């Protein structure tokens, strides 16, 4: 499964949609790529299902050099429901189009054996890694104030493009943004980790989870304002465990429901706690949208 989804809104209230399905959708073969060109790398990151891995795809630029990629594969021993569930991912992101702050899709190898799927390349890692690593040099190579700033009008309007795309992302946290060449950085998609909660088929990070989401499994655009309202608090605490000292337990169930909100982060303004709070807004209606925090941010860095 893929944790960014495209949904079709079937009324008004919060939890009148649908998921779509492309297991029944044709595949644009234009993306299609031969494995002569991908020339390898050190494994990046595995879990259960798959992994994803460096890569070097030469002629697969609108140029032509090497450009260092990274390619989300299986490796099942070669499994067959897990196969197709990976088409419709493709299948999906391609017809999502590229954005500045997406980590968009360059190609796929279908046919051509086992299923490969060819990413942009983000050398800088994800934010999260990348924020706790510069907290010894922190200033007030060394990242500045407006780096806050930039990372959260950047993830904004990349969110605020899913939004128009009718998508949204069930899974937007700090480990999920990858920083690239000059303090860029943009949105991506994915059982040792500490955030995330098996429950059933499901794997959620309650931490980041809006209540209509941790109590009643809906998902819409405004859950994701939730979420960033979270990575708010990752980006301006400089990185650690949102909540932090409480468990993921039946006791942190009862604190989002009763109203729980974190206190405003070190590195954090007066201004931008306020938006934080806005999002953790308890009814998902009294949340600020997308497109409004294009201005509300995009203003504040520009003072820097
Ligand atoms: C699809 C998600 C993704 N995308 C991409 C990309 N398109 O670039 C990508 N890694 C990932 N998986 C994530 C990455 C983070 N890890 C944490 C532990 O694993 C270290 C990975 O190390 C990296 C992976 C990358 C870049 C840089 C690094 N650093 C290694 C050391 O130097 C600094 C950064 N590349 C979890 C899974």
């Amino acid at each position: 499964e893929s944790q960014l989804q495209m949904v079709q809104v079937t009324g008004s209230s919060d939890n009148e949609y649908f998921y779509v399905d492309f297991r029944e959708y044709e595949y644009d073969l234009k993306w299609e790529f031969p494995r002569e060109n991908l020339e390898f790398g050190k494994v990046l990151g595995s879990g259960a299902f798959g992994k994803v891995m460096n890569a070097t795809a030469y002629g697969i630029s609108k140029t032509g050099v090497s450009i260092q990629v990274a390619v989300k594969m299986l490796k099942e021993k070669a499994d067959s429901s897990e196969r197709e569930a990976l088409m419709s991912e493709l299948k999906m992101m391609t017809q999502l189009g590229s954005h500045e702050n997406i980590v968009n899709l360059l190609g796929a190898c279908t046919l051509s054996g086992p299923i490969y799927l060819i990413f942009e390349y983000c050398c800088y890692g994800d934010l999260l890694n990348y924020l706790r690593s510069k907290r010894e040099k922190f200033s007030e190579n060394v990242l500045t104030f407006e780096d806050l700033l930039c990372f959260a009008y950047q993830v904004a309007k990349g969110m605020e493009f899913l939004e128009f795309k009718s998508c949204v992302h069930r899974d937007l946290a700090a480990r999920n943004v990858l920083v690239t060449h000059g303090k860029v950085v943009k949105i991506c998609d994915f059982m040792s980790d500490s955030n995330y909660v098996v429950r059933g088929n499901a794997r959620l990070p309650v931490k980041w989870m809006a209540p209509e989401s941790l109590f009643e499994g809906i998902y819409t655009i405004k859950s994701d304002v939730w979420s960033y309202g979270i990575l708010l608090w990752e980006i301006f605490s400089l990185g650690v465990n949102p909540y932090p000292g409480i468990p993921v337990d039946a006791n942190f169930y009862k604190l989002i429901q009763n109203g729980f909100k974190m206190d405003q982060p070190f590195y954090a303004t007066e201004e931008i706690y306020i938006i934080m709070q806005s999002c953790w807004a308890f009814d998902s209606r009294k949340r600020p949208s997308f497109p409004n925090l294009t201005s509300f941010l995009g203003c504040q860095l520009a003072d820097a």
